[PDB]
């Protein structure tokens, strides 16, 4: 395939596949090879021809994932009949997985470029939709049976390593690149963008902890080189995030984006106070309030690391678990806010009842404290003779006995649901990250000085990848075939390219000699 | 069907279906189309005739749900053989679901008016039973396989929107009404009764929080217009609830009814104290005690909102979860009351043992406090040399270590059981609400002033519904067929009626043109 069909043709392919799934899966419950042949025939084109059949069979995965999207819409609309459409959606996902795994054997470049990565357009209504591809489509709706395909994961691995890159000419194509052969655009790969963001997060943390522990004298400090590099890095981060915020408006509202914005916003306020102190009110007062508000950013700077270590399996599985647990705890937090607003209005009315509001601050404080179990009735002892005790102990009962134990229940159920699906949801997280990666002088000097051995290791590993790809292309293999040097295959791996062939010849000679050492040891 | 059979005939139809389910489902384990034909034949009537077959096939759903009722009674009586009758009850529910979904395709008005909504009478014993219909019957016994039918949910949607209304001539009929066409009786619909109760609950809350935060001076306040509107609304609510309490006696004992009665009772006491202060003992003392007891009603006024937002899915799912969790925690609360009564009798006997009861109040206080974890042994330090310590620490062990952790266990199990069945139990809750909705000058001025834009939005949405129903009746559709404008159907929705037909003609012209742009893109 080289030219894309029109959106109404892709709409017809989607309707033929939806009709096919409605006929083959009409019940809660299959995917025979005749059904797979029907799915291949549901697109259209002359069976006498080829590259006209492939032109419409290129949109097969995109159309099956839009069928999954439509069945999710159907389950949203017919809430009572959600199980039938969830069954149909799952059947579509399994058929899609079968198609991806079949075309992985048939032709790999056609699977990657045309089926999975090409951003097709579809006319769902009279409106024309944005160009999405099957990878982004399967990740947005969390098609875990599709994301856990061998071809899907291979495509994500090739994109991750930078082996497939977005075409600058057309942003819907994703041509391969030649890594067989110190290019700078190689550092634009998702592996190296991820690794450099990880190194820069650890470097940001190291510059942070060398600043907040910098205050030794009560006077204004020297404003060292590391403090300047630190505020330069943070003002770079806040201008990057505010350019993305102005450009991408109200879709930059991810939790991690707001978390980083809170981190950089706090450090910018600290920077401003420090700058005002350096060029002055009281200079030591501004320096003190600067280091205090900067020290408020230390949980954010140490919790930033989990975002930039999501590629590591331990941290990513942990954050998948935490995302599901907070998503379950939304119930507790709504009930806690409602009960807290109710009893807060009660106590503030008891405060206003005598005539003047005098202990409003201790009320807000102590009631907020009650969720931690640290609440004391000493504050309300001189308040109202039966009313404060009744309200406070009813509130403490509803929070500590009822709602916190409900929170433990929600967390237990959320963890039991997510620990079974931890690998699948982590694969969806890494897929989301991989597809996210395909959409002054002092700082540069510091970056060059600090990133040098990492660039060295990246370059030597890239040369090892290039020699591996050269070996895999010397044979008729798919550029990632010899990476592990496994025991069950006597002809695999890469020694460093004739030393590897000599090692394989040694392997087959020793194996064939020692098998034929006794003629009865056969079959 | 136009005339209802007698209760002994409906009893015979119920017995024939019970016999049929006993023959087809004799084991723990089916519902073949011959069984569905047998169920149609189990009612009776001449197969040569029609409207005499339909006269007795009208009670098929009511009779299958009484069969479900009888199998629930059987499982209550034969506790050992409860699994067989639960199987039979489930089989009856599935057969009933099949019948509802079949008659939804066959004839919709006959499904709604005659099968589901007509309140038939049955002679279970020599006594004659009340007129119940299949909707109310399936909700009282929680027939979730029947409530989650497409026809059941459609019938509930039509009742909810006011499209089917109870006949004033006969209260067992439920004739349709004509919405095709600013009627006041349109506001009597369950959608608008629900929405106006929601708006009035938020308005009650807004008037409440503008009163308890009204006290600024220690003297008696001005008795503003909002305070008078607030006490008028609350005395209207308490007279409404007491008329319902006198009329419906000891079946008005729902939790939410008692909760609202507690809210309105507290506000009435506050109203009485405020009224006595205004027309006087000490006036500022009565004003103070009025605002204190009114501020005691703030958790009730803020927790009232969950009742009037049950139609919203988030709040309704949350309250379904909370109902199941409290139903599980009944064990903990019984054991807690028993252990508390035991150790309370122990400490009060230790108080009486020296000769006089002097610290009884601190005993009741501290032991009640122990469940919150705030208990201190300082109160009992000067009490008895080994006895108070042994009793108090045994009590604190049984409450904090044993029983509160048991409460966490009960909550975990209750949430794990209800989160799987959250949609089904919420559908049963909304079904219960929908069937609940089919069983002075200053206040009117305030209501007219405050409900005006909501009445405006209701009227413009009603006109949109009327034009939609006019379009769906111009075709041979079922008055709710074009509501979503879906992508998989090229002929659906309502544009605002020739603009919609022009849009559909544009859709078919563009689709047929772009499909036939290449003749090979076919089939
Ligand atoms: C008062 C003093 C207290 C100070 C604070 C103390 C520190 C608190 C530590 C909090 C850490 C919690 C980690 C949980 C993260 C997670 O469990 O997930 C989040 C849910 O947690 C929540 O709500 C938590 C609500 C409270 C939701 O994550 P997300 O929706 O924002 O999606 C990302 C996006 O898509 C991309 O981020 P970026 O690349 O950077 O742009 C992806 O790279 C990334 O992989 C994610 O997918
Ligand atoms: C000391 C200071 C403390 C002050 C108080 C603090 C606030 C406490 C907040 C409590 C809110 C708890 C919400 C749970 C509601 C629920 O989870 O459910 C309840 C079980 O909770 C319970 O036992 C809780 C026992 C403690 C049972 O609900 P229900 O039996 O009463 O049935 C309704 C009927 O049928 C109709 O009410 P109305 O239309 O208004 O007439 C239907 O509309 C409605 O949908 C329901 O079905
Ligand atoms: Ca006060
Ligand atoms: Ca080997
Ligand atoms: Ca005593
Ligand atoms: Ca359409």
């Amino acid at each position: 395939g080289f030219e894309a069909p029109t959106p109404r043709q892709i709409l017809r392919v989607t309707l033929n596949l939806k009709y096919l799934i409605d006929k083959v899966v009409p019940i809660v419950y299959i995917l025979s090879p005749k059904v797979v042949k029907l799915a291949y025939e549901a697109c259209g084109g002359n069976p006498k021809d080829k590259a006209n059949k492939r032109k419409y069979q290129s949109v097969i995965i995109f159309s099956l994932l839009k069928v999954c999207e439509w069945y999710s819409i159907l389950a949203t609309m017919e809430v009572h009949n959600a199980k039938l459409y969830e069954t149909r959606n799952l059947a579509s996902q399994q058929l899609c997985k079968l198609l991806i795994e079949r075309e992985e054997t048939r032709d790999l470049q056609f699977l990657f470029m045309q089926l999975l990565l090409r951003r097709y357009v579809i006319n769902e209504n009279d409106e024309d939709q944005e160009p999405l591809n099957a990878l982004e489509l399967a990740t947005d709706m969390h098609c875990t049976t599709v994301i856990g395909s061998s071809g899907f994961q291979r495509c994500l691995k090739w994109i991750w390593r930078g082996w497939i890159v977005q075409n600058g000419l057309d942003p819907t194509t994703f041509i391969k690149d030649d890594s067989l052969a110190f290019n700078p655009v190689r550092l634009k790969a998702p592996v190296y963008q991820n690794y450099l963001q990880m190194i820069f997060s650890f470097l940001f943390l190291g510059l942070y902890t060398l600043v907040v522990n910098g205050k030794d004298s009560e006077r204004v400090q020297s404003f060292d080189l590391l403090e300047s590099i630190f505020y330069v890095f943070n003002t770079g981060f806040i201008l990057d995030e505010l350019t993305k915020l102005y450009y991408i408006g109200y879709a930059h509202l991810s939790f991690w984006n707001l978390f980083n914005d809170t981190t950089y916003l706090i450090i910018t306020f600290a920077m401003g106070f420090r700058a005002m102190s350096v060029t002055p009110y009281s200079s030591e007062d501004w320096d003190k309030i600067s280091y205090r508000v900067l020290s408020c950013a230390a949980p954010f700077v140490w919790s930033r690391l989990l975002l930039y270590l999501e590629s590591q399996r331990f941290i990513g599985i942990m954050l998948v678990i935490l995302k599901h647990m907070m998503k379950e705890s939304i119930v507790f937090f709504f009930l806690l806010f409602l009960i807290m607003i109710g009893f807060t209005q009660g106590f503030l009315g008891l405060d206003s009842a005598d005539g003047k509001r005098d202990i409003t601050g201790p009320i807000l404080g102590n009631l907020t404290i009650t969720v931690l179990g640290l609440g004391s009735f000493d504050v309300f002892e001189e308040f109202a003779p039966p009313y404060a005790a009744i309200l406070y102990y009813g509130y403490y009962f509803i929070v500590s006995v009822i709602l916190l134990n409900i929170l433990i229940a929600l967390y237990s159920t959320a963890y039991q649901k997510v620990i079974d699906n931890a690998d699948d949801e982590y694969m969806a997280l890494m897929s989301q990250k991989t597809l996210r990666y395909i959409r002054k002088d002092l700082s540069y000097t510091v970056m060059t000085i600090v990133y040098s051995p990492f660039l060295l290791l990246i370059s030597v590993k890239e040369t090892r990848e290039a020699r591996r790809i050269k070996y895999n292309r010397m044979k008729r293999l798919n550029d990632d075939a010899n990476e592990y040097d496994t025991p069950w295959d006597l002809t695999d791996g890469y020694l460093d390219d004739n030393r590897n062939s000599g090692m394989r010849a040694t392997q087959l000679k020793n194996s064939r000699s020692l098998k034929l050492q006794r003629t009865a040891e056969q079959e």
